[PDB]
């Protein structure tokens, strides 16, 4: 409700700014598999560099958002993501996460995303099932994020064989770019799948 209002708002704001963007997170998993409880908006935004990301964040802070946190890292792309606090709606305050260089394949995710009617009269770009599988494998944390393991099950159960292969190729690109850190994500996937 308030979450849905925030989604519509950030959707219209990013598109008006001509940003290459895609929904990830709960709305996207819900769209690709089984609707599940979602209380924030998670978006990938493909931009050229940190300077472009910061220019976009300053543009949003002139509108109905305030900055709650920045995620910075030692990589060539120092700005990984920002967390914004939305005030589109008035029942409760709602978080909006913008991901720039968090998983390392933000450009490919925005490019492969597909237009889907998420809400009545809201068509938004949604990450592919394969890209969501890759993202959830990377982000899985059972002490801090137990929804990831369940989301991953739902996504794999909803995927086609080609989706699975696309996910494995998405994992290799993440790894080629160093975003795996020290982890063999494909081997982790195999072991989770054995159950």
């Amino acid at each position: 409700n308030a979450v849905e209002s925030t989604l519509r708002r950030v959707a219209k704001d990013l598109t008006g700014l001509r940003q290459r963007w895609a929904l990830v997170g709960g709305f996207a998993v819900s769209a690709r598999s089984e609707p599940r409880f979602t209380r924030d908006v998670d978006i990938v935004v493909a931009v050229a560099n940190d300077d472009a990301a910061e220019s976009l964040v300053r543009q949003l802070l002139t509108q109905q958002y305030h900055l709650l946190a920045s995620v910075e890292q030692d990589a060539a792309r120092r700005l990984a993501a920002v967390r914004l606090g939305a005030t589109a709606d008035t029942a409760a305050n709602v978080v909006v996460d913008l991901l720039f260089a968090s998983c390392g394949i933000e450009p490919e995710i925005a490019e492969a995303a597909e237009e889907i009617e998420i809400l009545p009269d809201l068509v938004a770009p949604v990450a592919t099932t394969a890209h969501l599988i890759a993202m959830k494998l990377l982000a899985r944390d059972d002490d801090r994020r137990p929804q990831d393991r369940s989301d991953l099950r739902a996504l794999v159960d909803a995927a086609s064989p080609q989706d699975i292969q696309d996910a494995r190729k998405a994992i290799e690109l993440i790894t080629l770019r160093g975003f795996h850190r020290d982890r063999d994500l494909a081997a982790e996937w195999t072991r989770l799948a054995a159950k």
